[PDB]
């Protein structure tokens, strides 16, 4: 049975990023978000947008920040370990499974791998028990369409999926993702797109009026 993707610090963070979080007002985050090495100037969250501490590296950032730049060194620093951890997960039990189109499918769990962008243009579930485990292992950009809604049956929990991508991450306007997404690039979301899962970008997080959970 695959074994989680340890985030350690980054654990604590709904967004986490490198080179800041861009947003168009009004989003709606619950979890604490950060930003490491970049100023906290780069985070351009209002107070009232995030359930939770806002994290900056220096004096800079939102009214409401915390400085704590040897707490969000930590994070970062965890953050590349899990993005290098489920990068380097050998074994797949998928590879190039839908030819890089998975829209309609129901994924069962284990460890898949993508030598190419990862496209989600229709409804997906992903199926299988309260402590089942999914790696999504993608090599190029990973998109989800407009509207489209990712469904967790069987007891699946967002806690438990992992998105690690080399490319960008883009979802789409109004669309729902589920799982952590480990990006060594960006996480683009558009209007009204609802994430259940952490963001951690190796740069930034942008978000369009967005809601962002952390999973419980």
């Amino acid at each position: 049975t695959l074994d989680l993707v340890n985030l350690g610090v980054a654990a604590n963070f709904a967004i986490l990023s490198k080179t800041g979080i861009t947003d168009v007002y009004k989003s709606a985050i619950t979890g604490d978000v950060g930003a490491s090495p970049i100023t906290g100037a780069a985070i351009l969250l209002k107070c009232d947008e995030v359930t939770g501490t806002i994290f900056s590296v220096d004096a800079a950032g939102p009214a409401c920040k915390i400085t704590d730049a040897s707490r969000l060194t930590t994070a970062v620093g965890d953050m590349q370990i899990a993005y290098d951890n489920a990068a380097g997960r050998l074994n797949p039990d998928f590879l190039n499974l839908g030819a890089g189109t998975i829209g309609g499918k129901t994924l069962t769990p284990g460890l898949y791998k993508w030598t190419s962008t990862l496209n989600i243009p229709t409804d997906i579930t992903i199926s299988g028990s309260s402590t089942d485990v999914w790696i999504f292992q993608v090599a190029g950009n990973l998109n989800m369409s407009s509207a489209v809604r990712i469904t967790l049956a069987g007891g699946a929990q967002a806690k438990n999926i992992f998105w690690q991508t080399a490319g960008a991450v883009t979802l789409g306007s109004t669309s729902h993702f589920e799982g952590n997404i480990l990006s060594q690039t960006g996480i683009n979301c558009k209007t009204a797109a609802s994430i259940n899962g952490r963001m951690m970008a190796q740069t930034a997080v942008t978000l369009q009026m967005c809601t962002v959970t952390i999973p419980q």
